[PDB]
């Protein structure tokens, strides 16, 4: 009927990895840095360590278990995949460590160091891993530079699949129900009707685009999520950024037309975005890459 | 007679600098950070400003301008220059700025990404820029880490001229008297008999060098000076650095022999580190330039 799924769930033992610190905390739970130990090899993996927490909701325990069906049937350089899971008390998701964190914090206490050429190179990966998720048949539904991570600053990931949805081969979107999704980063059509699709990502995709290009700014800064409906219905959209070329912007802009249908695919993304790379100071405009009058003492000899 | 000194003293107003930040303080006064502005030109000079105190000790305000007569005649890219002096109410002596601060306290918070290139280079600059004050007829008797300020961690230079002598055409030797010099940076017949030559100089280069390869290490750190004279007498001498092969190690030795005309010149100093510094980690091993099992979770692929 549809393809097997034959992604290997692995079960690993607790003793075989040691916590060394937590990462981060909040309404998702804990995350820990630590290192996985193969007891057969003679290895050493840094692994990211996440649990939910001493109490056990039958509702969240079964959606930690859901992210881990994702993150087990992805396999994408761009993507981050589940290393296993480690049944204790909470079950435990185990993955690769992304150490250098989200891209989105990156981006932020980074800004005076991050050139045009990094900018259009991530753009370049997050599409090619948002491309992967597509031939895949998943839709991400919470795509933003937050849940972006960074192994090196030149190599970045797409992560945090607990929201994502496998579409059928006779299907083309997902209806939602619950609700309850980051709203400043959806689609018009996802927040008037519960549509998700492969363009709903893209439109994601776009805003997350604009946090990078913007150094990690807020999207709609000074606006609550009730009036987002209201002001993308009447064509007001997210400002073209200082450093954006109109070549850049109009590829952002795209991704936020009212038919989803004419906004780019992933692969259309990956191949404007890889064309500017080659020439990246052409398309963005980064006075990098107090005063002017300043000269050194021994260029400034006795008169 | 002798060469008549034609350096030019320049007289600055308080008014063409600002101090923008204190930068030191203790038993020499003060330093500041400041910038330069000469009224006529449309320039900006970064420079270091140095003055006394509130009090002015007959003395001590004597001293500060020798200090000026010795920056004012030294023209050399590895030596410290007067700009001029400000004659407030106490004088101040106007350098230019060296931003980086004295190489000591930069080897210390910078080993870990100190190279075997920038030693040996370092080493290379200082020689040359004692050299030069040896054709210029200075003794500097006060040569140490400390006394070496960086401008950039590519280019140093030699200043803190308060304690250096001018010695005339027919003189081989300076006879102090008053003392209170660093002791564990001088030679043994200085110690002794308060010689002062230019191979006293060479000596107290040799302890720089071993302050540089231990990473600013404080030489003899358990030794109190009344019982330096006793040891360099005995034959004990600074220990080998571990970085320093025997080839670096016997140079830092020749510059500590008893005989002061044994020792290397410098301009020989300046042939053997160059020779070196052209194939730097052949003389100094370090290992940058805490586990070994470790492997990144993408290089481990599922067995
Ligand atoms: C959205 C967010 O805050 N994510 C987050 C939170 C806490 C830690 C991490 C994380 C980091 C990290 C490292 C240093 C500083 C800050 C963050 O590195 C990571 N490497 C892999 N996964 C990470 N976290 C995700 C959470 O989405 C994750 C961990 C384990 C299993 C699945 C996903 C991570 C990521
Ligand atoms: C031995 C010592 O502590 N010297 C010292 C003390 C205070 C400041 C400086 C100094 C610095 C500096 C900058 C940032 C951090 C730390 C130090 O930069 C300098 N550039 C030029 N001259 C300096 N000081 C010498 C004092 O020997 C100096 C200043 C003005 C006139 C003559 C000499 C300096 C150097």
């Amino acid at each position: 009927g549809e393809a097997p799924n034959q992604a290997l769930l692995r079960i690993l033992k607790e003793t075989e990895f040691k916590k060394i610190k937590v990462l981060g905390s909040g309404a998702f739970g804990t995350v820990y840095k630590g290192l996985w130990i193969p007891e057969g090899e003679k290895v050493k993996i840094p692994v990211a360590i996440k649990e939910l927490r001493e109490a056990t909701s039958p509702k969240a325990n079964k959606e930690i278990l859901d992210e881990a069906y994702v993150m087990a049937s992805v396999d994408n350089p761009h993507v981050c995949r589940l290393l296993g899971i480690c049944l204790t008390s909470t079950v435990q998701l185990i993955t690769q460590l992304m150490p250098f964190g989200c891209l989105l914090d990156y981006v932020r206490e980074h800004k005076d160091n991050i050139g045009s050429q990094y900018l259009l190179n991530w753009c370049v990966q997050i599409a090619k891993g948002m491309n992967y998720l597509e031939d895949r048949r998943l839709v991400h539904r919470d795509l933003a530079a937050r849940n972006v991570l960074v192994k090196t600053p030149q190599h970045v990931k797409i992560t945090d699949f607990g929201l994502a949805k496998l579409l059928g081969a006779e299907e083309k979107e997902y209806h939602a129900e619950g609700g309850k999704v980051p709203i400043k980063w959806m689609a018009l059509e996802s927040i008037l009707h519960r549509i998700y699709t492969h363009q709903s990502d893209v439109w994601s995709y776009g805003v997350t685009v604009w946090e990078l290009m913007t150094f990690g700014s807020k999207p709609y800064d000074g606006i609550p999520a009730s009036e987002i409906s209201s002001i993308l219905e009447k064509g007001e959209r997210l400002p073209q950024p200082p450093i954006c070329t109109i070549d850049v912007y109009m590829i952002m802009v795209k991704c936020w037309m009212i038919d989803a249908d004419s906004r780019p695919k992933f692969r259309e993304l990956i191949i404007e975005f890889s064309k500017m790379a080659r020439d990246p100071q052409r398309y963005l405009v980064i006075q990098g890459d107090d005063m002017d009058d300043v000269v050194d003492a021994d260029e400034y000899l006795i008169p």
